[PDB]
């Protein structure tokens, strides 16, 4: 008897499914129900591996399942082809970005097609094409008109490797999101920002309902960081003015022993005593000579000048000195702060140096703070020496003080967020050009909507587009030299481009109307497919793409183009696929493993010595090598950098697509990480071989049998099989809906065993034929090629036309 052979049959069914267009999505979902199944589109910066395929196979499983149930399914694929990812990869190998991108796209398509993944390719989008980015420019103009896009000068994050500024979200642990080994630096530049802080409250509040993993919600809440602050008024002794001071710690008001004004604050010179005017003016002048960076410095000695003026602390009614000092920036709050040395380390050091009072008003839980205080206590505690507030917990105390201040007209509550506006401009060539013009007379002028797109100059010299500090477009007068759309005189086009995350913040909407050349998309089409019912992608995008996208959707909603305010109704973050990786030789002596420098560095750990227990605990193992030594192996995230990627092409050629699909889907719960292993591959083979063998063994008998029968007339093992069949259907259906793919496969393995057990006692019967029929249908989402192959041995149409088996509730009773 022949055995399962993946060769040839997979290519046959892949072409069949494509020709039939089973996964083509309707422009507008017929009244039967729709399912928008989306996977995060890839950066075409390299070859796809089984890691990417876990994410994309998960999407295909759900898409096939929903399509079989009768839903109109939108399951699209596209290319996040602009920005740093694509250009950094192309430039590393001295290749032109446009050539590199399309060659990579061609390869990615093959990898997806070879795995039996089906998308509605008619909705494909490539962000680096004018047909797409012209709409990025369109949206940019709308934000400009609505006060959400602006130009400002200030300190920004910069990566010397990318040779461009980076947004706050693109800085991970002080390192570049692309160059994890390169520390980000600071610079002073005038850039473009998107006022995402204008939606901070809605971004925070709208998280509550969301069917997203709590871990992602928590990361976004922490990133936004809503804070309870206050503006407090301090009356100046003998003067009319009451100095407004902003603080994030109103709970420490009773401990404010002095005020500090930024050198540039108008009141610094105005309030200076006559005898102090000379020293104050000199200090203010010296401060201005410094650069933003210089004053934004860290370890510089504390300096300052007493203005010779006093203010009254509104809470204690006590007199406190007013000083001006370099460590206070005018841009922070109101440019004036209340110093609380006991609870602010910066204030502590200044107080200690200039002999200013230090008063404790927040007590530390457990062991009380010592006297004298050797350093500030900045954590929450219990209010003390704070009049009627004594005994109140710090956090709640903030609210109480604010309520008191407002009631007495001494100040007002002021909410702030840690979230900062989004820096979108980049000094790179491969990106969307900013649709703005700089006129010497008019200032910054927007490009007319009708003139879009503002095409990227076709630079062919690779050495030319390479980033050296300024935007490559700054060396092309043929591009920027233009006329002002307002006055008509000579002007200069903006030379910076939009970061890649701009493109990806709305691509899922373009999929609903990929060919519209008048609007980014037609509201009617988008509102029919939105919101995304199930989005699948990595958690690494928690405060990047997953945050920016919500902002874009809320903005487009406010424009009246999108009905929903949340783009992804359901989000599932898949665990990473890992691969056993050799980190190098080690030496063992007793319970201690010595790690030579090369090995330690590859492992990226500080230990030069690990115990055998440490090695086990981190999931590593020591394997004898032919070089006569022992090497330390450990599962590492599958990626190019690690050089441990398992590519689709070579694997499916030697093994097969369904084998790879089962290996991935059965390894572990999809939300968890998994390790790609030979044992897993062998397991996939065993399962597929066992399915084929069961059907082949009964092929002849099945052909001469009808699948019609009366359930209530079944007896013995026949009735038992009928019950197990429906128990299995229910389990597999519910598991698929919750993306519990590995357990759905376990249920099919279990039911397959039941089929073998059944046949030991019973012959091929009508109920058995129906069980086989239902089995191939339930198998289709997981191993489609084999399911389609066996299905055709007995039935005419495709599994996509068979629908999803109907559950028999009564069969579940008892
Ligand atoms: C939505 C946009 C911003 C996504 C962005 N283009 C992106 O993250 N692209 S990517 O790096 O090509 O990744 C695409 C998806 O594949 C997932 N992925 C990569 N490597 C993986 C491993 N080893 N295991 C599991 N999943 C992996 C990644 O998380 C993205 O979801
Ligand atoms: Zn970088
Ligand atoms: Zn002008």
């Amino acid at each position: 008897m022949e055995k399962y052979n993946p060769h040839a049959i997979e290519a046959k069914w892949q072409r069949f499914w494509e020709e039939k267009g089973f996964m083509k999505a309707k422009d507008l979902p017929g009244g039967r129900g729709k399912q928008y199944v989306l996977v995060m589109f890839p950066y075409p910066s390299g070859d796809l591996h089984m890691g990417h395929l876990k994410n994309y196979t998960m999407g295909d499983v759900l898409a096939r399942f929903r399509r079989m149930q009768g839903y109109e399914v939108l399951h699209p694929m596209g290319w996040d082809a602009f920005g740093l990812p694509a250009e950094n990869a192309a430039l590393k190998f001295g290749v032109h970005p446009k050539d590199w991108t399309y060659a990579n796209i061609r390869q990615a398509k093959e990898s997806l097609r070879l795995m039996g993944i089906l998308y509605d390719w008619d909705r494909e989008v490539t962000t680096c094409e004018p047909e797409y980015y012209r709409w990025n420019q369109w949206i940019f103009l709308k934000m400009w008109e609505k006060g959400l896009a602006y130009r400002a000068k200030g300190l920004v994050n910069w990566c010397p490797k990318c040779q461009t500024v980076l947004a706050n979200e693109q800085v991970v642990e002080g390192r570049c999101w692309r160059h994890e080994d390169t520390p980000v630096e600071k610079r002073e530049l005038e850039q473009w920002y998107l006022r995402i802080t204008a939606y901070a409250e809605r971004l925070l509040k709208d998280l509550e309902g969301l069917n997203w993993p709590e871990k992602v919600k928590a990361m976004q809440r922490a990133w936004i960081g809503r804070s309870e602050g206050a503006e407090i008024l301090f009356p100046v002794e003998g003067k009319e003015v009451r100095i407004p001071v902003f603080t994030t710690r109103p709970d420490t008001l009773f401990g404010a022993t002095f005020l500090v004004l930024a050198p540039e604050h108008p009141l610094t010179l105005e309030l200076a005593a006559p005898e102090k005017r000379e020293e104050v003016l000199a200090y203010v002048e010296a401060a201005k000579r410094k650069t933003e960076i210089e004053r934004q410095a860290e370890g510089r000695e504390k300096t300052g000048v007493f203005l010779g003026a006093y203010a009254l602390n509104p809470a204690t009614g006590e007199r406190i000195p007013i000083w001006t000092a370099d460590y206070v920036l005018f841009g922070y709050g109101t440019g004036a702060i209340m110093a609380v040395p006991a609870h602010d380390q910066r204030d502590y050091e200044f107080a200690r140096k200039f002999g200013l009072p230090i008063k404790k008003v927040i007590e530390r839980p457990g062991e009380p703070l010592p006297e004298p205080l050797e350093r500030a206590y900045e954590e929450p505690g219990i209010m003390v020496n704070s009049g009627p507030f004594d005994g109140t917990e710090s956090e709640e105390g903030k609210r109480k003080v604010i309520a008191w201040l407002e009631e007495k007209g001494l100040g007002k509550g002021r909410v702030t967020y840690r979230l900062r506006d989004w820096l979108i401009s980049r000094q790179r060539y491969w990106g969307t050009p900013i649709p703005m013009v700089h006129c010497e007379a008019c200032g910054v002028v927007p490009v007319p909507e009708e003139e879009l797109p503002v095409l990227l100059p076709d630079l062919k010299d690779v050495e030319d587009i390479r980033p050296k500090g300024k935007s490559p477009l700054e060396a092309h007068p043929e591009f920027y030299e233009t006329t002002c759309p307002k006055c008509g005189g000579p002007a200069k086009r903006d030379t910076d481009t939009m970061d890649t995350f701009f493109d990806s913040s709305w691509y899922y909407l373009r999929y609903t109307d990929p060919h519209n050349d008048r609007l980014p998309f037609d509201p009617e089409k988008a509102n029919a497919w939105m919101p995304v019912d199930q989005y699948i992608g990595g958690v690494e995008h928690a405060v990047l793409h997953l945050l920016y996208s919500r902002f874009f959707t809320k903005f487009l909603h406010d424009l009246g183009m999108v009905k929903v305010e949340e783009p992804f109704q359901g989000l599932f973050t898949q665990g990473m696929v890992l691969a056993w990786t050799d980190f190098g030789p080690v030496e063992v002596e007793g319970s201690v493993v010595r790690l030579p420098e090369p090995t330690r560095i590859r492992l990226e750990i500080p230990e030069s010595a690990l115990s055998l227990e440490d090695v086990r605990k981190m999931g590593a193992e020591l394997r004898p090598h032919e070089d006569g030594t022992l090497h330390l192996w450990k599962p590492a995230v599958m990626s190019k950098s690690k050089g441990n990627g398992v590519m689709v092409g070579p694997f499916v050629k030697e093994q097969g697509a369904d084998i790879a699909r089962i290996t991935i889907l059965f390894a572990a719960p999809p939300e968890n990480e998994m390790v790609w292993t030979e044992e897993g591959v062998q397991g996939a083979w065993r399962f597929l071989n066992r399915i084929y063998r069961r059907v082949a063994e009964d092929r002849e008998a099945l052909l001469e049998t009808s699948g019609v029968f009366q359930a209530e007339a079944l007896e013995g093992k026949d009735r038992e099989l009928y019950g197990k069949l429906h128990e299995t259907l229910k389990k597999v259906t519910e598991d698929l809906e919750a993306l519990r793919f590995n357990t759905a496969i376990a249920a099919l393995m279990e039911f397959l065993n039941a089929l073998y057990e059944y046949r030991k006692d019973r012959p091929v019967t009508p109920v058995y034929r129906t069980a086989i029929r239902y089995y191939l249908q339930m198998l289709f989402p997981f191993a489609p090629h084999l399911a389609e192959e066996l299905w055709h041995w007995f039935w005419p149409d495709s599994l996509f036309e068979a629908g999803w088996p109907e559950l028999d509730e009564k069969a579940l009773e008892k």
